């Protein structure tokens, strides 16, 4: 496979393997939280990364750290601070920056 891809790919498999992943696997539910789409107009989680790197968006790996950012900054905007989704995106941040610290 393209080695960008893959590599991607091998951390988006770690990302999603991190435990803190769970709040952020799934869209929003728009049937649930409409309001998080008309907030938040930034949507992003772990399945729409998956599907744009499916799609070749992350033509570099800094719109990766872009995006995984825009998680943690959606998670962060939308929830209460210092909630169970900040601390999640926070563990999911430090996990990731490791990550690139490791390769």
């Amino acid at each position: 496979g393209d080695q960008l891809y893959t590599t991607l790919k091998n951390l988006l498999a770690q990302i999603k393997s991190h435990p803190s992943a769970w709040p952020f696997m799934e869209p929003v539910k728009k049937s649930e939280a409409p309001d998080y789409y008309e907030v938040i107009r930034f949507p992003i989680d772990l399945k729409t990364m998956t599907e744009r790197l499916r799609s070749r968006y992350y033509v570099t790996r800094k719109l990766f750290v872009a995006d995984l950012q825009r998680v943690i900054a959606n998670c962060r905007e939308y929830n209460p601070p210092d909630s169970e989704y900040c601390r999640c995106a926070s563990a999911l941040e430090k996990f990731f920056y490791f990550k690139l610290k490791e390769g």
